[PDB]
Protein backbone atom coordinates (compact mmCIF):
# COMPACT_ATOMS: atom_id res chain seq x y z
CA UNK A 1 0.00 0.00 0.00
CA UNK A 2 1.11 3.63 0.73
CA UNK A 3 3.33 1.96 3.32
CA UNK A 4 6.10 4.58 3.52
CA UNK A 5 4.48 6.42 6.42
CA UNK A 6 7.64 8.38 7.43
CA UNK A 7 7.68 10.47 4.21
CA UNK A 8 5.09 12.57 2.33
CA UNK A 9 4.26 14.72 -0.67
CA UNK A 10 2.83 18.02 0.60
CA UNK A 11 0.74 20.66 -1.22
CA UNK A 12 -1.30 23.77 -0.40
CA UNK A 13 -4.77 25.03 -1.22
CA UNK A 14 -5.90 28.54 -0.12
CA UNK A 15 -9.20 28.32 -2.00
CA UNK A 16 -11.48 25.98 -3.97
CA UNK A 17 -9.84 26.84 -7.34
CA UNK A 18 -6.39 25.69 -6.13
CA UNK A 19 -8.03 22.65 -4.41
CA UNK A 20 -8.89 21.39 -7.97
CA UNK A 21 -5.11 21.52 -8.71
CA UNK A 22 -4.31 19.66 -5.49
CA UNK A 23 -6.89 17.02 -6.48
CA UNK A 24 -5.29 16.53 -9.93
CA UNK A 25 -1.78 16.58 -8.37
CA UNK A 26 -2.68 13.94 -5.72
CA UNK A 27 -4.43 11.80 -8.30
CA UNK A 28 -1.38 11.99 -10.56
CA UNK A 29 0.96 10.88 -7.72
CA UNK A 30 -1.30 7.86 -7.01
CA UNK A 31 -1.61 7.01 -10.72
CA UNK A 32 2.21 6.75 -10.79
CA UNK A 33 2.17 4.50 -7.67
CA UNK A 34 3.75 6.49 -4.93
CA UNK A 35 4.33 4.57 -1.69
CA UNK A 36 4.49 7.87 0.24
CA UNK A 37 1.76 9.75 2.07
CA UNK A 38 -0.17 12.63 0.55
CA UNK A 39 -0.79 15.80 2.56
CA UNK A 40 -2.56 19.02 1.71
CA UNK A 41 -2.39 22.16 3.85
CA UNK A 42 -5.79 23.87 3.60
CA UNK A 43 -6.92 27.28 4.80
CA UNK A 44 -10.40 28.10 6.11
CA UNK A 45 -11.04 29.88 2.79
CA UNK A 46 -11.40 26.34 1.32
CA UNK A 47 -15.10 25.33 1.73
CA UNK A 48 -16.18 22.44 4.01
CA UNK A 49 -17.53 20.54 1.02
CA UNK A 50 -14.22 20.89 -0.84
CA UNK A 51 -12.27 19.78 2.22
CA UNK A 52 -14.23 16.52 2.14
CA UNK A 53 -13.43 16.05 -1.56
CA UNK A 54 -9.72 16.56 -0.68
CA UNK A 55 -10.01 13.71 1.93
CA UNK A 56 -10.86 11.25 -0.91
CA UNK A 57 -7.30 11.79 -2.28
CA UNK A 58 -5.08 13.05 0.57
CA UNK A 59 -4.22 10.99 3.63
CA UNK A 60 -4.07 14.16 5.77
CA UNK A 61 -6.03 17.36 5.11
CA UNK A 62 -4.37 19.70 7.65
CA UNK A 63 -5.99 23.07 8.43
CA UNK A 64 -3.71 26.10 8.62
CA UNK A 65 -5.11 29.49 9.68
CA UNK A 66 -2.56 32.32 10.05
CA UNK A 67 -5.39 34.64 11.09
CA UNK A 68 -5.71 32.55 14.30
CA UNK A 69 -3.95 34.22 17.26
CA UNK A 70 -2.84 30.71 18.32
CA UNK A 71 -1.12 29.99 14.98
CA UNK A 72 2.69 30.04 15.27
CA UNK A 73 3.02 32.40 12.25
CA UNK A 74 0.38 34.92 13.42
CA UNK A 75 2.77 37.47 15.00
CA UNK A 76 4.86 37.33 11.79
CA UNK A 77 1.68 38.02 9.79
CA UNK A 78 1.07 41.16 11.88
CA UNK A 79 4.52 42.41 10.87
CA UNK A 80 4.14 41.16 7.25
CA UNK A 81 0.43 41.21 6.37
CA UNK A 82 1.07 40.77 2.66
CA UNK A 83 2.71 37.36 3.31
CA UNK A 84 -0.35 35.33 4.40
CA UNK A 85 -0.10 32.68 1.66
CA UNK A 86 3.68 32.38 2.05
CA UNK A 87 3.47 32.02 5.81
CA UNK A 88 0.88 29.29 5.24
CA UNK A 89 3.13 27.46 2.80
CA UNK A 90 6.00 27.62 5.33
CA UNK A 91 3.94 25.49 7.72
CA UNK A 92 5.17 22.55 5.58
CA UNK A 93 8.21 22.59 7.89
CA UNK A 94 5.92 21.96 10.90
CA UNK A 95 4.98 18.47 9.72
CA UNK A 96 7.45 16.68 12.04
CA UNK A 97 5.44 13.45 11.99
CA UNK A 98 7.53 12.99 8.72
CA UNK A 99 11.39 12.80 8.45
CA UNK A 100 11.42 14.06 4.83
CA UNK A 101 8.91 15.55 2.42
CA UNK A 102 8.64 16.82 -1.12
CA UNK A 103 6.60 20.00 -1.29
CA UNK A 104 4.69 20.50 -4.54
CA UNK A 105 2.56 23.50 -5.62
CA UNK A 106 -1.05 22.67 -6.44
CA UNK A 107 -0.36 23.92 -10.01
CA UNK A 108 1.98 20.97 -10.68
CA UNK A 109 1.25 17.66 -12.43
CA UNK A 110 3.22 14.42 -11.99
CA UNK A 111 3.96 12.42 -15.16
CA UNK A 112 6.13 9.66 -13.76
CA UNK A 113 6.96 8.14 -10.39
CA UNK A 114 9.25 10.55 -8.52
CA UNK A 115 9.73 8.56 -5.32
CA UNK A 116 13.49 8.80 -6.06
CA UNK A 117 13.28 12.43 -4.82
CA UNK A 118 13.40 10.94 -1.29
CA UNK A 119 17.04 10.03 -1.97
CA UNK A 120 17.67 13.81 -1.86
CA UNK A 121 18.47 16.04 1.14
CA UNK A 122 17.22 19.45 2.31
CA UNK A 123 17.14 21.75 0.34
CA UNK A 124 16.94 20.07 -3.08
CA UNK A 125 15.09 21.95 -5.84
CA UNK A 126 15.39 22.63 -9.54
CA UNK A 127 16.63 25.89 -11.07
CA UNK A 128 14.14 28.63 -11.92
CA UNK A 129 14.08 29.63 -15.61
CA UNK A 130 14.80 33.33 -16.03
CA UNK A 131 16.93 33.56 -12.85
CA UNK A 132 18.65 30.12 -12.78
CA UNK A 133 20.92 30.81 -9.76
CA UNK A 134 17.63 30.78 -7.80
CA UNK A 135 15.74 27.56 -7.37
CA UNK A 136 12.05 27.40 -8.20
CA UNK A 137 10.01 26.77 -4.99
CA UNK A 138 7.18 24.90 -6.79
CA UNK A 139 8.88 21.56 -6.00
CA UNK A 140 11.45 20.90 -3.25
CA UNK A 141 12.82 18.21 -0.89
CA UNK A 142 13.00 19.32 2.78
CA UNK A 143 13.16 17.95 6.33
CA UNK A 144 10.36 19.11 8.68
CA UNK A 145 11.87 20.82 11.74
CA UNK A 146 10.45 23.27 14.26
CA UNK A 147 13.91 24.91 14.50
CA UNK A 148 14.02 25.47 10.72
CA UNK A 149 10.40 26.63 10.61
CA UNK A 150 11.05 29.30 13.28
CA UNK A 151 14.24 30.44 11.53
CA UNK A 152 12.14 30.95 8.32
CA UNK A 153 9.58 33.00 10.27
CA UNK A 154 12.49 35.04 11.70
CA UNK A 155 13.68 35.86 8.18
CA UNK A 156 10.21 36.69 6.87
CA UNK A 157 9.77 38.92 9.87
CA UNK A 158 13.05 40.80 9.55
CA UNK A 159 13.33 41.12 5.73
CA UNK A 160 10.06 40.06 4.05
CA UNK A 161 10.50 38.25 0.71
CA UNK A 162 12.43 39.96 -2.14
CA UNK A 163 9.69 38.67 -4.55
CA UNK A 164 6.66 39.05 -2.24
CA UNK A 165 6.10 35.27 -2.18
CA UNK A 166 7.87 32.16 -0.80
CA UNK A 167 10.56 31.73 -3.47
CA UNK A 168 12.43 34.89 -2.40
CA UNK A 169 12.49 33.92 1.24
CA UNK A 170 13.45 30.24 0.64
CA UNK A 171 16.26 31.28 -1.75
CA UNK A 172 17.58 33.81 0.82
CA UNK A 173 17.49 31.23 3.63
CA UNK A 174 18.94 28.44 1.56
CA UNK A 175 21.31 30.86 -0.19
CA UNK A 176 24.13 28.29 -0.66
CA UNK A 177 22.04 26.27 -3.20
CA UNK A 178 23.59 27.88 -6.34
CA UNK A 179 27.22 27.29 -5.29
CA UNK A 180 27.25 24.14 -3.08
CA UNK A 181 26.57 20.45 -3.75
CA UNK A 182 25.22 19.62 -7.23
CA UNK A 183 23.04 16.81 -5.80
CA UNK A 184 20.80 19.58 -4.35
CA UNK A 185 20.15 20.69 -7.96
CA UNK A 186 17.10 18.66 -8.97
CA UNK A 187 17.06 18.01 -12.71
CA UNK A 188 14.78 20.51 -14.50
CA UNK A 189 12.54 17.60 -15.61
CA UNK A 190 11.37 17.37 -11.93
CA UNK A 191 9.97 20.94 -12.24
CA UNK A 192 9.44 21.70 -15.91
CA UNK A 193 8.01 25.20 -16.37
CA UNK A 194 5.21 25.21 -18.96
CA UNK A 195 6.66 28.64 -20.06
CA UNK A 196 9.84 26.82 -21.18
CA UNK A 197 14.04 27.08 -25.65
CA UNK A 198 11.85 24.95 -27.96
CA UNK A 199 14.69 22.77 -29.44
CA UNK A 200 15.71 21.81 -25.86
CA UNK A 201 12.13 20.61 -25.23
CA UNK A 202 12.18 18.67 -28.51
CA UNK A 203 15.11 16.51 -27.24
CA UNK A 204 14.63 16.49 -23.39
CA UNK A 205 10.80 17.05 -23.08
CA UNK A 206 9.64 13.40 -23.44
CA UNK A 207 11.59 12.64 -20.25
CA UNK A 208 9.62 15.28 -18.19
CA UNK A 209 8.56 13.91 -14.76
CA UNK A 210 6.63 16.96 -13.45
CA UNK A 211 5.17 19.97 -15.24
CA UNK A 212 4.62 23.28 -13.43
CA UNK A 213 1.76 25.45 -14.73
CA UNK A 214 3.32 28.86 -13.91
CA UNK A 215 1.88 32.16 -15.01
CA UNK A 216 -1.45 33.74 -14.24
CA UNK A 217 -3.79 31.42 -16.13
CA UNK A 218 -3.95 28.01 -14.35
CA UNK A 219 -5.30 24.74 -15.88
CA UNK A 220 -8.65 25.05 -14.02
CA UNK A 221 -9.15 28.60 -15.41
CA UNK A 222 -9.55 27.04 -18.89
CA UNK A 223 -12.91 26.19 -20.28
CA UNK A 224 -12.70 22.53 -21.22
CA UNK A 225 -15.09 21.14 -23.87
CA UNK A 226 -15.29 17.43 -22.87
CA UNK A 227 -16.76 16.45 -26.22
CA UNK A 228 -13.70 17.58 -28.19
CA UNK A 229 -11.33 16.98 -25.25
CA UNK A 230 -9.82 20.40 -25.94
CA UNK A 231 -9.77 23.85 -24.34
CA UNK A 232 -10.51 27.41 -25.49
CA UNK A 233 -7.65 29.99 -25.67
CA UNK A 234 -0.63 25.85 -25.41
CA UNK A 235 2.89 25.44 -26.92
CA UNK A 236 3.11 21.76 -25.79
CA UNK A 237 -0.70 21.32 -25.29
CA UNK A 238 -0.48 17.65 -24.19
CA UNK A 239 0.03 18.75 -20.56
CA UNK A 240 -3.05 20.89 -20.18
CA UNK A 241 -5.08 18.13 -21.92
CA UNK A 242 -3.53 15.61 -19.48
CA UNK A 243 -4.56 17.82 -16.56
CA UNK A 244 -8.16 17.88 -17.76
CA UNK A 245 -8.08 14.14 -18.50
CA UNK A 246 -7.06 13.33 -14.92
CA UNK A 247 -9.70 15.77 -13.61
CA UNK A 248 -12.70 14.59 -15.65
CA UNK A 249 -11.69 10.87 -15.53
CA UNK A 250 -10.11 10.31 -12.08
CA UNK A 251 -11.13 13.26 -9.89
CA UNK A 252 -14.86 13.74 -10.67
CA UNK A 253 -15.98 10.14 -9.80
CA UNK A 254 -14.45 10.39 -6.26
CA UNK A 255 -17.31 12.08 -4.31
CA UNK A 256 -20.31 10.84 -6.40
CA UNK B 1 51.01 44.89 -18.96
CA UNK B 2 48.85 42.10 -20.53
CA UNK B 3 51.57 39.83 -19.16
CA UNK B 4 49.53 36.62 -18.77
CA UNK B 5 50.48 35.32 -22.21
CA UNK B 6 49.44 31.68 -21.53
CA UNK B 7 45.70 32.53 -21.27
CA UNK B 8 43.22 34.48 -23.45
CA UNK B 9 39.71 35.79 -23.93
CA UNK B 10 38.47 34.62 -27.34
CA UNK B 11 35.59 35.94 -29.49
CA UNK B 12 34.24 35.54 -33.04
CA UNK B 13 33.21 37.88 -35.83
CA UNK B 14 31.66 36.51 -39.07
CA UNK B 15 30.90 39.96 -40.45
CA UNK B 16 31.43 43.70 -39.87
CA UNK B 17 28.26 44.07 -37.74
CA UNK B 18 29.50 41.47 -35.19
CA UNK B 19 33.03 43.00 -35.39
CA UNK B 20 31.52 46.15 -33.73
CA UNK B 21 30.44 43.86 -30.83
CA UNK B 22 33.91 42.31 -30.63
CA UNK B 23 35.37 45.84 -30.53
CA UNK B 24 33.10 46.88 -27.62
CA UNK B 25 33.73 43.52 -25.86
CA UNK B 26 37.55 43.83 -26.17
CA UNK B 27 37.45 47.45 -25.07
CA UNK B 28 35.36 46.49 -22.05
CA UNK B 29 37.85 43.75 -21.02
CA UNK B 30 40.74 46.27 -21.23
CA UNK B 31 38.76 48.94 -19.34
CA UNK B 32 38.43 46.42 -16.48
CA UNK B 33 42.20 45.69 -16.61
CA UNK B 34 42.54 42.17 -17.81
CA UNK B 35 46.10 40.79 -17.74
CA UNK B 36 45.12 38.14 -20.32
CA UNK B 37 45.43 38.20 -24.09
CA UNK B 38 42.57 39.13 -26.40
CA UNK B 39 41.85 37.04 -29.49
CA UNK B 40 39.21 37.34 -32.18
CA UNK B 41 38.49 34.63 -34.75
CA UNK B 42 37.53 36.40 -38.00
CA UNK B 43 36.13 35.01 -41.23
CA UNK B 44 36.90 36.35 -44.71
CA UNK B 45 33.40 37.88 -44.71
CA UNK B 46 34.89 40.51 -42.33
CA UNK B 47 36.34 43.32 -44.55
CA UNK B 48 40.10 44.07 -44.68
CA UNK B 49 39.49 47.54 -43.26
CA UNK B 50 37.53 46.11 -40.32
CA UNK B 51 40.22 43.51 -39.66
CA UNK B 52 42.69 46.37 -39.17
CA UNK B 53 40.32 48.09 -36.73
CA UNK B 54 40.13 44.77 -34.79
CA UNK B 55 43.99 44.77 -34.53
CA UNK B 56 43.82 48.04 -32.51
CA UNK B 57 42.04 46.08 -29.72
CA UNK B 58 42.89 42.38 -30.10
CA UNK B 59 46.38 40.96 -29.67
CA UNK B 60 45.65 38.26 -32.29
CA UNK B 61 43.19 38.59 -35.17
CA UNK B 62 43.12 34.97 -36.42
CA UNK B 63 41.52 34.17 -39.80
CA UNK B 64 39.25 31.14 -39.97
CA UNK B 65 37.79 30.03 -43.33
CA UNK B 66 35.76 26.79 -43.28
CA UNK B 67 35.22 27.16 -47.03
CA UNK B 68 38.97 26.51 -47.48
CA UNK B 69 39.67 22.88 -48.47
CA UNK B 70 42.74 23.05 -46.19
CA UNK B 71 40.69 24.04 -43.11
CA UNK B 72 40.39 21.18 -40.59
CA UNK B 73 36.56 21.61 -40.36
CA UNK B 74 35.95 21.69 -44.14
CA UNK B 75 34.98 18.01 -44.58
CA UNK B 76 32.56 18.40 -41.63
CA UNK B 77 31.07 21.45 -43.38
CA UNK B 78 30.41 19.31 -46.49
CA UNK B 79 28.40 16.92 -44.33
CA UNK B 80 26.78 19.77 -42.31
CA UNK B 81 26.58 22.84 -44.56
CA UNK B 82 24.19 24.67 -42.25
CA UNK B 83 26.84 24.66 -39.46
CA UNK B 84 29.41 27.09 -40.95
CA UNK B 85 29.31 29.61 -38.10
CA UNK B 86 29.32 26.88 -35.43
CA UNK B 87 32.25 25.07 -37.02
CA UNK B 88 34.08 28.41 -37.07
CA UNK B 89 33.37 29.02 -33.39
CA UNK B 90 34.68 25.51 -32.56
CA UNK B 91 38.11 26.56 -33.86
CA UNK B 92 38.51 28.20 -30.41
CA UNK B 93 39.74 24.75 -29.31
CA UNK B 94 42.58 24.94 -31.88
CA UNK B 95 44.31 27.80 -30.06
CA UNK B 96 46.88 25.56 -28.33
CA UNK B 97 49.36 28.42 -27.92
CA UNK B 98 47.13 28.99 -24.76
CA UNK B 99 46.60 26.52 -21.82
CA UNK B 100 43.16 27.98 -20.92
CA UNK B 101 40.74 30.43 -22.47
CA UNK B 102 37.39 32.05 -21.83
CA UNK B 103 35.29 32.18 -24.98
CA UNK B 104 32.89 35.11 -25.18
CA UNK B 105 30.28 35.89 -27.90
CA UNK B 106 30.74 39.24 -29.61
CA UNK B 107 27.27 40.21 -28.27
CA UNK B 108 28.57 40.25 -24.67
CA UNK B 109 29.75 43.20 -22.57
CA UNK B 110 32.09 43.00 -19.55
CA UNK B 111 31.17 45.15 -16.53
CA UNK B 112 33.82 44.06 -14.07
CA UNK B 113 37.15 42.26 -14.09
CA UNK B 114 36.50 38.54 -14.65
CA UNK B 115 40.08 37.29 -14.60
CA UNK B 116 38.94 34.96 -11.76
CA UNK B 117 37.30 32.81 -14.49
CA UNK B 118 40.81 31.40 -15.11
CA UNK B 119 40.52 29.64 -11.74
CA UNK B 120 37.87 27.47 -13.47
CA UNK B 121 38.32 24.23 -15.47
CA UNK B 122 36.90 22.95 -18.77
CA UNK B 123 33.92 23.10 -19.25
CA UNK B 124 32.72 25.91 -16.96
CA UNK B 125 29.69 27.91 -18.11
CA UNK B 126 26.57 29.49 -16.67
CA UNK B 127 23.06 28.03 -16.96
CA UNK B 128 20.85 29.05 -19.87
CA UNK B 129 17.56 30.72 -18.87
CA UNK B 130 14.58 28.82 -20.26
CA UNK B 131 16.40 25.44 -20.27
CA UNK B 132 18.65 25.71 -17.16
CA UNK B 133 20.01 22.13 -17.28
CA UNK B 134 21.81 23.34 -20.43
CA UNK B 135 24.61 25.85 -20.14
CA UNK B 136 24.58 28.96 -22.28
CA UNK B 137 27.53 28.87 -24.76
CA UNK B 138 27.92 32.69 -24.92
CA UNK B 139 30.60 32.52 -22.19
CA UNK B 140 32.69 29.48 -21.21
CA UNK B 141 36.06 28.38 -19.77
CA UNK B 142 37.85 25.70 -21.88
CA UNK B 143 41.29 24.20 -22.54
CA UNK B 144 42.46 24.33 -26.18
CA UNK B 145 43.24 20.80 -27.42
CA UNK B 146 43.46 19.30 -30.89
CA UNK B 147 42.06 16.02 -29.48
CA UNK B 148 39.00 17.82 -28.07
CA UNK B 149 38.56 19.90 -31.22
CA UNK B 150 38.48 16.78 -33.43
CA UNK B 151 36.06 15.01 -31.06
CA UNK B 152 33.70 18.06 -31.42
CA UNK B 153 33.95 17.86 -35.22
CA UNK B 154 33.17 14.12 -34.95
CA UNK B 155 29.98 14.90 -33.02
CA UNK B 156 28.90 17.70 -35.37
CA UNK B 157 29.50 15.34 -38.24
CA UNK B 158 27.56 12.39 -36.84
CA UNK B 159 24.62 14.20 -35.16
CA UNK B 160 24.58 17.90 -36.13
CA UNK B 161 23.43 20.27 -33.35
CA UNK B 162 20.00 19.76 -31.70
CA UNK B 163 19.54 23.60 -31.86
CA UNK B 164 21.27 24.26 -35.21
CA UNK B 165 24.03 26.28 -33.51
CA UNK B 166 26.96 25.64 -31.12
CA UNK B 167 25.05 25.44 -27.82
CA UNK B 168 23.37 22.14 -28.75
CA UNK B 169 26.60 20.49 -29.75
CA UNK B 170 28.64 21.77 -26.74
CA UNK B 171 25.88 20.68 -24.32
CA UNK B 172 25.77 17.20 -25.93
CA UNK B 173 29.56 16.82 -25.77
CA UNK B 174 29.87 18.20 -22.28
CA UNK B 175 26.66 16.46 -21.21
CA UNK B 176 27.79 15.88 -17.58
CA UNK B 177 27.67 19.66 -16.80
CA UNK B 178 24.14 19.63 -15.25
CA UNK B 179 24.85 16.76 -12.82
CA UNK B 180 28.61 16.88 -12.00
CA UNK B 181 30.81 19.36 -10.11
CA UNK B 182 29.10 22.63 -9.08
CA UNK B 183 32.34 24.59 -9.66
CA UNK B 184 31.69 24.13 -13.42
CA UNK B 185 28.46 26.12 -12.92
CA UNK B 186 29.54 29.72 -13.49
CA UNK B 187 27.37 32.13 -11.52
CA UNK B 188 24.65 33.63 -13.75
CA UNK B 189 26.17 37.11 -13.20
CA UNK B 190 29.07 35.96 -15.50
CA UNK B 191 26.52 35.54 -18.35
CA UNK B 192 23.48 37.63 -17.55
CA UNK B 193 20.88 37.35 -20.32
CA UNK B 194 19.39 40.76 -21.16
CA UNK B 195 16.03 38.85 -21.59
CA UNK B 196 16.13 38.05 -17.85
CA UNK B 197 12.29 37.50 -13.08
CA UNK B 198 12.43 41.27 -12.42
CA UNK B 199 12.56 41.08 -8.56
CA UNK B 200 15.63 38.78 -8.86
CA UNK B 201 17.35 41.46 -10.98
CA UNK B 202 16.40 44.13 -8.43
CA UNK B 203 18.45 42.31 -5.71
CA UNK B 204 21.22 40.50 -7.71
CA UNK B 205 21.52 42.76 -10.86
CA UNK B 206 23.96 45.38 -9.47
CA UNK B 207 26.50 42.57 -9.06
CA UNK B 208 26.35 41.63 -12.83
CA UNK B 209 29.84 41.04 -14.30
CA UNK B 210 28.86 40.32 -17.94
CA UNK B 211 25.68 41.02 -19.88
CA UNK B 212 24.69 38.92 -22.91
CA UNK B 213 22.61 40.70 -25.58
CA UNK B 214 20.61 37.64 -26.75
CA UNK B 215 17.71 37.81 -29.12
CA UNK B 216 17.55 39.01 -32.70
CA UNK B 217 18.13 42.74 -32.22
CA UNK B 218 21.79 43.35 -31.19
CA UNK B 219 23.16 46.60 -29.63
CA UNK B 220 24.66 47.77 -32.98
CA UNK B 221 21.27 47.33 -34.71
CA UNK B 222 19.96 50.25 -32.60
CA UNK B 223 19.99 53.76 -33.88
CA UNK B 224 21.86 55.75 -31.27
CA UNK B 225 21.27 59.53 -31.01
CA UNK B 226 24.59 60.74 -29.51
CA UNK B 227 23.10 64.09 -28.53
CA UNK B 228 20.55 62.55 -26.15
CA UNK B 229 22.75 59.51 -25.44
CA UNK B 230 19.68 57.33 -25.99
CA UNK B 231 18.39 54.87 -28.59
CA UNK B 232 15.17 54.46 -30.60
CA UNK B 233 12.89 51.42 -29.97
CA UNK B 234 15.12 48.19 -22.82
CA UNK B 235 13.91 46.75 -19.45
CA UNK B 236 17.26 47.59 -17.73
CA UNK B 237 18.39 50.17 -20.38
CA UNK B 238 21.70 51.02 -18.64
CA UNK B 239 23.42 48.13 -20.48
CA UNK B 240 22.56 49.14 -24.01
CA UNK B 241 23.52 52.75 -23.13
CA UNK B 242 26.81 51.41 -21.70
CA UNK B 243 27.45 49.52 -24.93
CA UNK B 244 27.00 52.68 -26.98
CA UNK B 245 29.09 54.69 -24.50
CA UNK B 246 32.05 52.32 -24.89
CA UNK B 247 31.59 52.36 -28.69
CA UNK B 248 31.34 56.13 -29.24
CA UNK B 249 33.91 57.00 -26.50
CA UNK B 250 36.53 54.20 -26.58
CA UNK B 251 36.13 52.38 -29.91
CA UNK B 252 35.70 55.23 -32.46
CA UNK B 253 38.97 57.11 -31.61
CA UNK B 254 41.10 53.94 -32.21
CA UNK B 255 41.64 54.11 -36.03
CA UNK B 256 41.41 57.93 -36.53
MN1 LIG C 1 3.34 27.18 -8.68
MN1 LIG D 1 25.47 35.43 -28.07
Amino acid sequence: FQSMTDQAFVTLTTNDAYAKGALVLGSSLKQHRTTRRLVVLATPQVSDSMRKVLETVFDEVIMVDVLDSGDSAHLTLMKRPELGVTLTKLHCWSLTQYSKCVFMDADTLVLANIDDLFDREELSAAPDPGWPDCFNSGVFVYQPSVETYNQLLHLASEQGSFDGGDQGILNTFFSSWATTDIRKHLPFIYNLSSISYLPAFKVFGASAKVVHFLGRVKPWNYTYDPKTKSVKSMTHPEFLILWWNIFTTNVLPLLQ
